[PDB]
């Protein structure tokens, strides 16, 4: 019933489906919540901040004073229930306060140092990110 029908109707015809894998294998990460930090030594009076910044594929804006870290995280924007400051005074590092500050739209890390100091920054996946300060022994 009709005149020539294919009037909406083309005829693309299918054949079963292509739908059956899996996209997927690992979870995500590991420390893969939100925007974190961690001080830990390593080798020799080394102070080690760890920083999880999830969501930020890059590298900061690392600024390098003798007098503490700064280290900028362009467009990632740190909560301040994220925000901590490790006190980490007397741990025998070159390292005298870690301080995650939440900047507006960055997250600005303030590591505070003194003295002559090594600072060897890692980046251990995009997001995952270390900043190892050594002494710089003289």
């Amino acid at each position: 019933m009709g005149s020539s029908h294919h009037h909406h109707h083309h005829g693309l015809v299918p054949r079963g489906s292509h739908m059956a894998s899996m996209t997927g294998g690992q979870q995500m990460g590991r420390g893969s919540k939100q925007t974190n930090i961690d001080f830990r030594k390593d080798g020799k009076n080394a102070g080690i901040i760890e920083l999880a910044a999830l969501g930020f594929a890059g590298q900061p804006d690392i600024s390098q004073q003798h007098d503490h870290i700064i280290v900028t995280l362009k467009n990632h924007t740190l909560p301040t229930t994220l925000q901590r400051s490790l006190d980490v005074a007397d741990f025998k590092t070159p390292v005298q306060k870690v301080t995650l500050k939440r900047l507006n739209n960055d997250t600005q890390l303030i590591i505070t140092t003194a003295g002559n100091w090594e600072l060897v920054n890692k980046s251990a996946a995009p997001g995952y990110f270390t900043f190892q300060v050594l002494p710089k022994k003289q």
